[PDB]
C-alpha cells in the first residue's frame, strides 16, 4: 500500500498516491475531471482523471467499469493506454472513488499534404487495431486526436459538433453498419486538413443529410435495397433527387490519390465503404506503410455489455480489476 495524500482543488476533494506531485487542474474528460501531474516513479508528466459519482446508478457503475475493462486492454502506440489506475479506499466497503492515469496527452488536431499523409496514417494504424478487437470508437473528430510536437497522434474520448462527423447509417439509423461508421468520420477530418474547413457543417440531423447528399448523390435503386427503414425509404424518395459529385471538382488542386482515397471512404453503402487495413495499403500512403509494423489487437470479451446486475454487483466487478491490475 502506498502513502496517499489530500488536497482540495475547485471544491473537489484529490486522495491521490505520493507517487504524484504538483497536481494542476486542466478541465474536464469523459465522465470526470482532470489534473496534470508529475510522476516521480519516471519523472514524465501524467493526466489523472478522478471519475464524477462512478457508482450513483445502474448507469454510472458500468459505464465505470466500461472504461476501466477498455484502458486496461488497449496497448498500441496510436491509442491511449492505462498506466496507473487506484483508489483510496483499504477496502470493497468503502470503495467509492476512482481515478485513471495516462500519459499527458498534448494538444488536440490548411496542412501540408505530406503532414496530412502522416496523420491520416496514424488514425488507421490506430483503427486497424481497436476494429479487429471489434471495439467501435463511434466520436471520431479532431478534438478526440492528440497530437505531440513530433506529430506523433493517439486517439482517446475527452468526452466541433459530433453530428458533423457520424456516419448517415447510424445517425438516421437506416441500414446496418459494422466499424467502417469510423471510417466516414476519417474521411470528414482528412477533406477538413486538406481544405480548412468543416466538410459537412450541418445544424440539424436534416441539414446534416441535406450537405451530405449534395456532395455523394442520393443514394440510387440498388443502396435503396438495402434500407431497412420504410420511414427512411419513403424520406430519400421524396426529396429531389442530387447526382455525385466528381470529387476531383470539389477538392480542386489537392493530390490526385488523396482524392481516390476520399472517393473510397465518403461512400454511403456501409458494405462498399474501404475498411481500415485496406486503407493502410492505398497508394496515399506509400511513404509510410509497412505491413510488418501494422499490428492487431488480442481478443476483447465485451460480452458484459448485455448483463443486467445492479450497483453494487458493477462495483465489485470494477474492484475486482483495480485490484487485478499491473503496471506496463
Ligand atoms: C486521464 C485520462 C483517463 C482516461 C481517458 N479515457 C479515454 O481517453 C477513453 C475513454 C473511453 N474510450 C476510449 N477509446 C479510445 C480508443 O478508441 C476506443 C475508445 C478512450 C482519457 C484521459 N485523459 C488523458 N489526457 C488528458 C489530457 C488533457 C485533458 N484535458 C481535459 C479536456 N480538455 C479539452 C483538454 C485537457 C484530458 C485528458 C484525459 O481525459
Amino acid at each position: 500500500r502506498p502513502t496517499f495524500y489530500r488536497q482540495e482543488l475547485n471544491k473537489t476533494i484529490w486522495e491521490v498516491p505520493e507517487r504524484y506531485q504538483n497536481l494542476s487542474p486542466v478541465g474536464s474528460g469523459a465522465y470526470g475531471s482532470v489534473c496534470a501531474a508529475f510522476d516521480t516513479k519516471t519523472g514524465l508528466r501524467v493526466a489523472v482523471k478522478k471519475l464524477s459519482r462512478p457508482f450513483q446508478s445502474i448507469i454510472h457503475a458500468k459505464r465505470t467499469y466500461r472504461e476501466l475493462r477498455l484502458l486496461k486492454h488497449m496497448k498500441h502506440e496510436n491509442v491511449i493506454g492505462l498506466l496507473d489506475v487506484f483508489t483510496p479506499a483499504r477496502s470493497l466497503e468503502e470503495f467509492n472513488d476512482v481515478y485513471l492515469v495516462t500519459h499527458l496527452m498534448g494538444a488536440d488536431l490548411k496542412l501540408t499534404d505530406d503532414h496530412v499523409q502522416f496523420l491520416i496514417y496514424q488514425i488507421l494504424r490506430g483503427l486497424k487495431y481497436i476494429h479487429s478487437a471489434d471495439i467501435i470508437h463511434r466520436d471520431l473528430k479532431p478534438s478526440n486526436l492528440a497530437v505531440n510536437e513530433d506529430c506523433e497522434l493517439k486517439i482517446l474520448d475527452f468526452g466541433v459538433a459530433t453530428r458533423w462527423y457520424r456516419a448517415p447509417e447510424i445517425m438516421l439509423n437506416w441500414m446496418h453498419y459494422n466499424q467502417t461508421v469510423d471510417i466516414w468520420s476519417v474521411g470528414c477530418i482528412m477533406a477538413e486538413l486538406l481544405t480548412g474547413r468543416t466538410l459537412f457543417p450541418g445544424t440539424d440531423h436534416i441539414d446534416q443529410l441535406k450537405l451530405i447528399l449534395r456532395l455523394v448523390g442520393t443514394p440510387g435503386a440498388e443502396l435503396l435495397k438495402k434500407i431497412s427503414s420504410e420511414s427512411a425509404r419513403n424520406y430519400i424518395q421524396s426529396l429531389t433527387q442530387m447526382p455525385k459529385m466528381n470529387f476531383a471538382n470539389v477538392f480542386i488542386g489537392a493530390n490526385p490519390l488523396a482524392v481516390d482515397l476520399l472517393e473510397k471512404m465518403l461512400v454511403l453503402d456501409s458494405d462498399k465503404r474501404i475498411t481500415a487495413a485496406q486503407a493502410l495499403a492505398h497508394a496515399y500512403f506509400a511513404q509510410y506503410h509497412d505491413p510488418d509494423d501494422e499490428p492487431v489487437a488480442d481478443p476483447y470479451d465485451q460480452s458484459f455489455e448485455s448483463r443486467d446486475l445492479l450497483i453494487d454487483e458493477w462495483k465489485s466487478l470494477t474492484y475486482d480489476e483495480v485490484i487485478s491490475f499491473v503496471p506496463p
